């Protein structure tokens, strides 16, 4: 395979949602759908009547879901949330403008998602497919929180003033808005609950905002691939446009990137409605991408396999990726894994590379992280990995902590 | 070896009273476990409670365990609708044990909604190993376990659709319970699939008379309520113990895990000097001495984290005994010693995996007439055996049967 692409599509699950997952099964691929469960309350301002039947068909199709908020963050769009809220952030265009504000409430905002998601499908945990409380992807922003070493923000995500086409926008990513800082606390708060958040390389999105119908002008599928072929091994979270994009710090070259691109795309870009007729124009560009792209060697996954799972029978290098029962794992030593020897917070195969800041057993600290525990912050003295007696607030020789 | 281990556990915090108990526990040199609805913390559940962050924070510094008693204890149901008042307005009408529960995926997502408070008051919360407000839960009203695959049982007189059990016409028929009862059996399942463990007690330290204007005063002396721990001790109490809605009535008297083990069940609002009696200045020397004589006596105190015994590598078990290791339940398939990098899994063959859950599981040891639920759809096990990853319920048609 020349690489794998992961299909995700975010800010389902909605109508238009159902079609695509038909043209995904028609396709043989299965895609990552990052959701907002406000559309099964429909509240979120699309043509989402169907929203229920479209999760289901998801999940019944072998589809993954993820965690992409219950509301899109629409709560800081408005002064009060509610059902109108989505269609008067819709009104004012200001989704991008104080998205994030107070972390702790935006990051709760991914559990009420749960909350929602098992309410309309009470059976959904049943499904190895649901993700929900795994991986999820941050509104507006292309921010990462894959490992302990492979973690990236948004650093122009979202604005506090004017949004990004306008005159006088700046965009200091060494002091970034409050929105991308609070962001930011998002992450961290998602990732001590234990998920992955993952970005994206490329948007499949409108090549012209402006005209009538933009989302008729989704790059057709050949020029499509040509991005994806650009994207491939080239860090394009730093080079991809527009700035609100951006991963700016995103580790170039990081292993677990190599030969792999994500393409962000929206459900919505999909239905004949408001912006445009993308059921008719776009799900054919789908199709003819998902044919073309497999033909050119590209082989499609979804993204509990982006970081690959542990395999018995398998050989691993020393610092080589994993994930087992959710949880991300770093080889200590080079092996070839077997059926007793999995990865654990006692194994000495591996050590726990989940992309948390609360202190954890069998974590490979590193002099300068800050670690968490017990409502304290600790700033790691010395390199070691940690194990259960040697918690913070007992070993002044390795952790020290901070005021 | 001990007489046996004592499991503190304290029910309905965080309040003020809460301060003190910790504190006499701390002096007591034990730990306590606290299962507790967030409610307090917004300041609507009806008890002096304007210290109840105070209260979380000090129970999480002192060592002891948070669990999950759901955020409003189900007065939501106690209510036409849920409210700043409704703590009071159920308070006034005394109805909290009718129609405790009605819609099980609602009372269900009152588990997670405490999360969510917990975690928005005391943010740091995560970074506390002893926060188990995912992993622990305690059903409101209800002697009610999910500890292990064959050990599960339910409260099958706990709360009702009508009358009180004093209430004259009051008919508790297990084989037959009230709705109320069925619906929080659906809430045990739904928040097994969650991952919770749930344990009821076996003995209640309440008041020996409920009908004098202080009630809280009359909770049991030290000495005989040390007594009833005795006579709790290896004697499946969950079946005998009083009033007929805290009975366990299916308990699996005699189940291992159980033996020399009592949970004791109290409420902090019962050591407070206030609306229930002079608790603080009463009950608190109870508490102090009772922990005094039952050390004296050969007891040793724990918390439920450890009621399920952690796995620690040295350790020999025996083929059939469980362990919790990093919060899922493990039974051993043969007789060995625990070993660092042979841990329990998902792909060990020194373990199978016993949640107490019901979704198909990888590694789970099945019995015949087992009901899984997998991808939305229910199967009965015909052929009992040990799941495996390419033996999914939809492809193994001689192993399931589709319901
Ligand atoms: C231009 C456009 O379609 N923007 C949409 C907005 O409509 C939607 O409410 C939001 C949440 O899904 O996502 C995007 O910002
Ligand atoms: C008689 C008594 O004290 N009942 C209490 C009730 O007051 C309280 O609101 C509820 C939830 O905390 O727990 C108990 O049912
Ligand atoms: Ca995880
Ligand atoms: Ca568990
Ligand atoms: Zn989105
Ligand atoms: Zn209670």
């Amino acid at each position: 395979p020349k690489g794998t692409i992961y299909l995700t599509f975010d800010d389902g699950p909605v109508n238009a949602s159902v079609e695509v997952i038909k043209v995904l099964n028609q396709g043989g691929v299965k895609a990552t759908f990052y959701f907002n469960a406000w559309h099964l309350d429909g509240i979120g301002d699309e043509n989402e009547d169907r929203a229920l039947e479209a999760l289901k068909l998801a999940l019944d199709s072998g589809h993954i879901v993820g965690n992409h908020s219950y509301d899109h963050m629409i709560h800081n769009c408005v002064e009060e949330f509610g059902p109108t809220s989505g269609a008067d952030c819709n009104a004012t265009g200001n989704h991008q403008i104080h998205s994030y504000q107070d972390p702790v409430r935006d990051a709760a905002s991914f559990e009420q998602n749960l909350i929602t998601l098992e309410k309309y499908l009470p059976t959904i945990r049943s499904y190895p497919n649901y993700k929900g409380y795994e991986l999820a992807r941050l509104p507006y922003t292309n921010g990462w929180r894959v490992t302990k070493h492979f973690q990236a923000d948004g650093l122009c995500a979202t604005s506090d003033n004017l949004k990004p086409w306008e005159p006088g926008y700046v965009c200091d990513p060494a002091n970034p808005s409050n929105s991308v800082k609070a962001s930011i606390q998002v992450q961290n708060i998602l990732a001590n609950q234990g998920y992955q958040t993952h970005g994206w390389d490329v948007d499949w999105a409108p090549e012209n905002w402006g005209i009538p119908m933009p989302a008729n002008s989704l790059t057709e599928a050949v020029p499509f691939l040509a991005y994806v072929d650009k994207a491939l091994n080239s860090c394009s979270p730093t080079t991809i446009e527009p700035i609100n994009s951006k991963t700016q710090e995103f580790p170039c070259g990081t292993p677990l990137h190599a030969d792999k691109v994500i393409v962000l795309t929206h459900d919505f870009l999909f239905e004949d409605g408001k912006r445009g007729m993308g059921a008719t124009q776009n799900l054919p560009k789908l199709a003819e991408f998902i044919r073309i792209a497999k033909e050119a060697g590209y082989v499609f996954d979804t993204m509990d396999n982006y970081t690959p799972r542990w395999s018995v029978g398998k050989t691993y290098q020393a610092g080589e990726y994993v994930l087992y029962q959710g949880v991300v794992y770093k080889a200590v030593i080079s092996h070839t894994a077997q059926q007793d020897w999995a990865p654990s917070s006692t194994s000495s195969l591996w050590t726990n590379a989940d992309p948390a800041t609360n202190w954890t057993l069998n974590v490979s600290y590193e002099q300068g992280d800050i670690v968490n525990y017990k409502g304290k912050r600790y700033l790691v003295s010395v390199p070691h990995v940690s194990q259960q007696d040697w918690t913070p607030d007992t070993q002044n020789t390795l952790f020290t902590a901070l005021e």
